[PDB]
């Protein structure tokens, strides 16, 4: 799945993960740590929408 950061337009792509921030590819948004935030704008998970 892909999730958009409603603040900045960043797309969290579960296939890509966010490795620079400790998230390996294929990590589901729901599996992201609670304290993970948008690597661009710092928005909390609550501000993401599943596409
Ligand atoms: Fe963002």
């Amino acid at each position: 799945a892909k999730w958009v950061c409603k603040i900045c337009g960043y797309i969290y792509d579960e296939d890509a993960g966010d490795p620079d921030n400790g998230i390996s590819p294929g990590t589901k948004f729901e599996e992201l740590p609670d304290d993970w935030v948008c690597p661009i704008c710092g928005a909390p998970k609550s501000e993401f929408e599943k596409l």
